């Protein structure tokens, strides 16, 4: 599991659970093609998102459905998404973790980067 | 301004001076049409990106060039940027500012919206 | 100011207004000694809390009554407070900005640290 | 596991490893009283703090050395330490995962409370 998604509500101090996690992949072209997505489970986490043979280097997009989950709960928020863009580079073992911390008009990403 | 962004280094504590930033409204056809740009001064502030006319309703992201800031001073970041996209003036004008707060590998995007 | 504390809340994109701040600094027998304190104004900034002469070095230790706030709002949050223990004026006066960004569960405290 | 800190290194996106966390409750008499401590582990986080039967409601603080975390690493931080005070409500039952995300001259704490 080369790259993992967590997502913390801040308001509520839970796991931001059933929120929807698109990942992109810049093409040549420097458009962003769909890789991977997922919704967040139980736990705010959204594993299994990408292998390690598929998570190449190259530039990705993580885009958090932040807006869909704040309105899931009624709170008008200010952004339209999350979006996470880094550049893998595996130039040792990596696992990435992506942990959005969100607030309706405030978020904070951050990438846990191991191995 | 309708339109701020301050961006702040957590690592110096300091204001993030003459970081670029890259404002794009989202057109008709759904692509980005860049809308404003500039460099974050020397209080780490970017003020005057736009005006009360120019900055109707829409969708804009705000693109801040984080990882040539922290290029600059040595540092390999995690992000090629620090994002905003938000829809703003929908329930008339607003004033927003984006505070981008900036580690390596840790950003926080907030927005004080106030009504003017 | 020498120290200026600001206080934005994350749930409303809002300064946060009305913020009760006390500020003190670590005594010579470790206690803290109460220094100043005061209320974020409606811009969520709190300005004149002391002076550069009375600013000496010290630990102080800033706590933001993030609690009252998010209960006069209606909510329970998950902290007492927003705290912020620092040494100020190491190596000569600065200007803090303490900046406290809040959510009910989630709070970031970042100073912004000049050289006046 | 009542009670998890979780401390995060946001210069080198890594889990902030070896830092000293110790956790207070709140004595009668306003005094902070140790209760529990720890150093995180490889993976940033600080388990087997307390038990549900110890962790009983209460004020407690949970102070992070993030000033010796900084000074080990050479890097110049602002903050004595980070020190997280909460109420233990246990209406419900719960966890609490204090994630402490620390910057030199920033730091963010966010509780996430489940069960
Ligand atoms: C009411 C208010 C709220 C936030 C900010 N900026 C800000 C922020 F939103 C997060 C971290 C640091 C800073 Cl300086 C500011 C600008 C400032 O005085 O630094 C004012
Ligand atoms: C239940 C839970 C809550 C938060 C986190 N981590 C986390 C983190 F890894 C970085 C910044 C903030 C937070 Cl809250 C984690 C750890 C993780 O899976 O990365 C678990």
């Amino acid at each position: 599991c080369p790259l993992m998604v967590k997502v913390l509500d801040a308001v509520r101090g839970s796991p931001a659970i059933n929120v929807a996690v698109h990942v992109f992949r810049k093409a040549a072209d420097d458009t962003w093609e769909p890789f991977a997505s997922g919704k967040t489970s139980e736990s705010g986490e959204l594993h299994g998102l990408t292998t390690e043979e598929e998570f190449v280097e190259g530039i990705y997009k993580v885009e958090i459905d932040t807006k869909s989950y704040w309105k899931a709960l009624g709170i008008s928020p200010f952004h339209e998404h999350a979006e996470v863009v880094f550049t893998a580079n595996d130039s040792g073992p990596r696992r990435y973790t992506i942990a959005a911390l969100l607030s309706p008009y405030s978020y904070s990403t951050t990438a846990v980067v191991t191995n």
